[PDB]
């Protein structure tokens, strides 16, 4: 009876195994755009993905991860609120059963159809497992998806999903360029928070882009054909794999823009 997103093991249950669920810097949150404060002094984001080396795509039973070779500085995030250099290790998404829900963060209570998480770790901690133990260990770039025009740079991801339908399946996934998933603007909101799934560690500097990307109805429909279950187990569609907004508590969300 491990954690998931169902009635009996979903977000309202997680605190029993992971009491930090009720902690002081949990994610996601609602971004109240009127209350976020512009922070001049915030630096421009630097996203350097030209040498990114994707390796594999994996269905892990709650999402699918596109994993990268993070054994050298090849794809890094710097600047913004960040001190130092953070290396891209993977990206994944959260999405809904309907276009009207699926994002983890909300904007003035608005839910998007999905949310992309580009996960990076602070190189001063040597590797990802040590980084998640630190309050400034990770930087996650969050990008909202709305349904409209297709995102051509997403299509290679969509087309391999048939090969990783069930939990534990993986496939080769080389030469994928994550620059094709970024919106035009890098304007962002930032706040200190956590992993959004168990173990809910409070190790993340969240950087959430203001501008969503558009994906087509057919693209997000293909996400919804994935399974939470393993092969040969009863089929449960991988949909609504999002945690709802958590209390902001004693945090201020900062904006990079007026
Ligand atoms: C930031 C991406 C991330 C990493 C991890 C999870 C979840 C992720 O999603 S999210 N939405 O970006 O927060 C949950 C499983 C975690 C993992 C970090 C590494 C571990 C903590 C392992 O040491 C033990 C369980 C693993
Ligand atoms: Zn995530």
């Amino acid at each position: 009876h491990h954690w998931g997103y169902g009635k009996h093991n979903g977000p309202e249950h997680w605190h029993k195994d992971f009491p930090i669920a009720k902690g002081e810097r949990q994610s996601p949150v609602d971004i109240d755009t009127h209350t976020a404060k512009y922070d001049p002094s915030l630096k421009p984001l630097s996203v350097s993905y030209d040498q990114a080396t994707s390796l594999r795509i994996l269905n892990n039973g709650h999402a699918f991860n596109v994993e990268f070779d993070d054994s050298q500085d090849k794809a890094v995030l710097k600047g913004g609120p960040l001190d130092g250099t953070y290396r891209l290790i993977q990206f994944h998404f959260h999405w809904g059963s309907l276009d009207g829900q699926g994002s983890e963060h909300t904007v003035d209570k608005k839910k998007y159809a999905a949310e992309l998480h580009l996960v990076h770790w602070n190189t001063k901690y040597g590797d990802f497992g040590k980084a998640v133990q630190q309050p400034d260990g990770l930087a996650v770039l969050g990008i909202f998806l709305k349904v409209g025009s297709a995102k051509p740079g997403l299509q290679k991801v969509v087309d391999v999903l048939d090969s990783i339908k069930t939990k534990g399946k993986s496939a080769d996934f080389t030469n994928f360029d994550p620059r094709g998933l970024l919106p035009e603007s890098l304007d962002y909101w930032t706040y200190p928070g956590s992993l959004t799934t168990p173990p809910l560690l409070e190790c993340v500097t969240w950087i959430v882009l203001k501008e969503p990307i558009s994906v087509s109805s057919e693209q997000v429909l293909k996400f919804r054909k994935l399974n939470f279950n393993g092969e040969g187990e009863p089929e449960e569609l991988m949909v609504d794999n999002w945690r709802p907004a958590q209390p902001l508590k004693n945090r201020q969300i900062k904006a990079s823009f007026k």
